[PDB]
């Protein structure tokens, strides 16, 4: 019945592991269009077309800070593009237009017969992630493009916290002890402003600003949650409803909140 379903039935163990069931390859985008540089990750054998997720780093940062998501998400059946921005000093709106430019270019490559992702993408099924200003950028993309199927920003930064217009299912990773984008004035008012969506707030206990980046010590839970959220909302895959909406009931989590998520 569900045509966007990919992969075998999830367990806690299969989502806590570093790799999911599909084989991953990557390539560097040859002529990046509307953004500085891109790396694309893709499953060779997903058994059908999959959605595309475009991930953006923070101010002064690079792909390295958010790369781990590439292998992790692609292995469970997604096309992931991680980007560098035109300038290290771009603010969240510019990060947004470049995030959407990356999705636009993944859609183009899906149509190009010489491209390693020829025919692998469902260009009607995309989502957005990013760290800090790239997180703020992810929220701006979702507000501007309600056709996105999912957002999952981490440690988000935006001097405007009102996202009340967002209808896209949104998972916010927060970092308890963030002193760059403190939760009390960033993540939390952002979460709290959204009244029209499936949403979730998941605060990493004793986490600093970088608590969700490559090399974090909570990859099991952060990665499980990130994959379950994209599987639930980008694939409509109700096999993942429990993993996506449940409280982890974990001492690794200092604050949990969810709404409109069964
Ligand atoms: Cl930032």
């Amino acid at each position: 019945t569900n045509p966007y379903a990919r992969g075998p039935n999830p367990t806690a163990a299969s989502l806590e592991a570093s790799a999911g069931p599909f084989t991953v390859r990557s390539f560097t985008v040859s002529r990046p269009s509307g953004y500085g540089a891109g790396t694309v990750y893709y499953p060779t054998n997903a058994g059908g077309t999959v959605g595309a997720i475009a991930i953006v780093p923070g101010y002064t940062a690079r792909q390295s800070s958010i790369k781990w998501w590439g292998p992790r998400l692609a292995s469970h059946g997604f096309v992931v593009i991680t980007i560098d921005t035109n300038s290290t000093l771009d603010q969240p709106s510019s990060r947004s237009s470049q995030q959407m430019a990356a999705l636009r270019q993944v859609a183009s490559l899906n149509g190009t017969s010489s491209s390693p992702i020829y025919g692998k993408v469902d260009t009607a099924r995309m989502g957005v992630m990013g760290w800090s200003m790239g997180g703020g950028g992810s929220l701006i993309s979702a507000a501007n493009n309600p056709s996105l199927k999912a957002a999952a920003p981490q440690a988000p930064w935006d001097s405007s916290t009102n996202f009340s217009s967002v209808t896209v299912p949104t998972l916010i990773f927060a970092c308890e002890n963030d002193s760059i984008a403190p939760v009390n004035s960033s993540a939390l008012p952002i979460y709290d402003s959204m009244s029209r969506n499936a949403k979730q707030f998941l605060e990493i206990n004793g986490g600093s600003h970088s608590c969700a980046n490559s090399g974090n010590s909570n990859q099991a839970l952060i990665g499980k949650k990130g994959v379950a959220w994209m599987k639930r909302f980008m694939d409509n895959d109700t096999r993942y409803s429990t993993f996506a909406c449940e409280n982890p009931n974990s001492t690794r989590v200092s604050d949990f909140r969810t709404a409109n998520c069964s």
